[PDB]
């Protein structure tokens, strides 16, 4: 049987091209390879409040956008979080294996925490523990996410192996799966913050599903650097703009750095970002038609939702099942 | 009917206290509300514990219910785990739960302790409970739960309904070694409590010990603030037999303590022997702790499905496509 791949993204905010190199790149070209598993994870969504016609809508557009990436319900489990109860169920006896001070220490809480000061919940604390429990439930083998959730991915294998040590082999220990080139898509007029999905200004990103026209003006007023004369050098320290934009011209051609450098040795920062929003626009023009396809086909989402959430239940219940006789909890009928 | 929700935790014997105090008043309320026992095991694993000692206990206790005259028939009964609507209600309404709520309720303790409040809160809420018969010591807890209960009404309609303590109480037992306080399944002094499973020579000699007075001569009259053993005595032979504190005092008169003494042991064990000749018969029979589990958890999934559908369905979920 081949290993298993795991991964998750939510349906809350616009999914970037960050979102895109740093994961889903890989979990299209995962899926022969090995046995992929693909998550819309709604219940971690609404850690952040959402509007619930919003977060319906925003559910089925990032179904239909994993299948715009080339995401194949015919290789892959595709499904909706809150489809398969065992999340939630693994989730909780998970926190009894998980200390208070793992959680508090962790980077996403406190920045979320700090952007949302008006709904600082339980749910936003203890999101780490049900997505240790979503990757856990499958006996994920690699999981493939950009840098931002590293810390979260660590915390699920001491889970994984302190689960293990009182109980014996009933989890997996993950390992992830982070790429070399756009791992940590920037933000285009501050590059030394992180792409955000839900960013106040749209003109620090580049959405999926954002006019092309609108994503091409945006990459050339991104910001670059005082140096004269302008050069196309990779530098995170002394030339974060330019670095992000070599970062994510290398992700969409395949091209490394080096031979980027090369390619643009004698110009400056107009062929530089011609050539991004050149190869950008061509990606999400092809994207978005075959977004369109699936996202007007109701009657598909509602099948591969259904035939995912069926796939995806086999796996996790036996999961749980060997949890609860690992715990003591007598066996439901 | 109003809806009652109770949560039995696996861990711990009852005591006559708890018998005596609440749960045979309960039993003959089984037909004035639609009550339901959750013998709560998702909560018990807050603090870590043998694995087979929880399967035998999670037995233990439905049987010990059963014993005590919880009608399967009349209320429902079952096992926490066993309806996977807990959890999935606990995760949600974290997400409507501040976390100040639960700090205000360090790194070493796991997150199951922090956050089983708003499982509590999941527990109740999903039946659409009118009436909790809190604790003392979980005041706070429902009160959280009415919360987010409000809290989430606000934001979507009318999804839960808003729980209420059940305010009456009825017997008075007392620790045999520390008669001013309560008798409490969870006391590590063993010495302190009669358990339901206890045997006619352990009651005797918990009884024995139990602590009295230097009264000379020895008076067997009722009096909590002086006589706080004896009055301990009197009021666990009245809930025993039915007999008023002033008929026992009648005729304990000119009686010394070893008497009393004598008489409690001697009508605790006939309580008791009714209701260990029934948890035996209950607890040996796989088939029918098998069944009743099995039966109220499909009772109880039926009803939480409800609530959880229409939470999710406000949240904004995209419904499941069942095959
Ligand atoms: C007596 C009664 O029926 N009460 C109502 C009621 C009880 C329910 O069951 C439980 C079981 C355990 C707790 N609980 C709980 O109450 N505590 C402490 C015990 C000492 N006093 C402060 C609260 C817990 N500590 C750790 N883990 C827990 N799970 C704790 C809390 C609740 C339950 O799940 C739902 C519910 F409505
Ligand atoms: N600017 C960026 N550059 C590169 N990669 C980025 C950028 N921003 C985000 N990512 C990655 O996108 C994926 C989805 O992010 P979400 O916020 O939806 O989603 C998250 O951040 C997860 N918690 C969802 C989840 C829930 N359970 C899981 C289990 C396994 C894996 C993932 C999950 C992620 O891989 C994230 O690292
Ligand atoms: O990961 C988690 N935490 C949880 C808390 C509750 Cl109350 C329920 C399910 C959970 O899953």
């Amino acid at each position: 049987t081949k290993p298993i791949v795991f991964s998750g993204a939510q349906p809350s905010g616009e999914l970037t091209i960050g979102n895109y190199m740093g994961a889903l790149r890989q979990w299209v070209n995962m899926q022969d390879d090995y046995h992929c598993i693909y998550c819309i994870v709604d219940q971690h969504a609404i850690t952040v409040r959402q509007d619930a016609q919003k977060l319906r809508k925003a559910t089925l557009d990032t179904l239909a956008l994993y299948l715009a990436c080339g995401i194949d319900p015919e290789k892959s489990t595709i499904f909706v979080q809150s489809h398969v109860p065992e999340h939630a169920q693994l989730g909780w006896a998970l926190n009894c294996y998980t200390y208070f001070g793992e959680l508090s220490r962790m980077t996403q809480f406190k920045d979320k925490s700090a952007r949302y000061a008006e709904n600082i919940n339980a749910g936003l604390f203890d999101y780490p523990v049900l997505m240790a429990a979503d990757i856990l439930l499958y006996q994920t083998n690699l999981v493939p996410v950009g840098e931002d959730q590293k810390q979260h991915l660590e915390l699920s294998r001491d889970i994984a192996q302190r689960f293990n040590a009182l109980y014996g082999e009933i989890f997996k220990v993950p390992e992830p799966f982070i790429p070399k080139s756009g791992a940590r898509v920037m933000s285009l007029l501050e590059p030394t913050k992180k792409m955000s999905k839900s960013d106040d200004n749209r003109n620090n990103v580049i959405g999926l599903l954002e006019d092309p026209k609108s994503v091409v003006k945006k990459i050339k007023r991104a910001v670059t650097d005082s140096d004269e004369p302008p050069v196309v050098r990779y530098d995170v320290q002394n030339k974060a703009g330019v670095s992000n934009l070599l970062d994510i011209l290398s992700a969409v051609t395949g091209q490394s750095i080096p031979e980027l450098e090369k390619q643009f040795e004698g110009k400056m920062y107009g062929h530089l970002k011609g050539e991004v929003a050149d190869a950008v626009s061509g990606m999400l023009t092809e994207l978005q038609e075959r977004y369109h396809r699936f996202r007007n086909d109701e009657a598909f989402l509602q099948q591969v939702m259904k035939d995912g959430a069926e796939k995806a239940s086999a796996h996790a219940s036996r999961t749980l099942k060997a949890v609860y006789e690992a715990i003591g909890f007598v066996a439901k009928r």
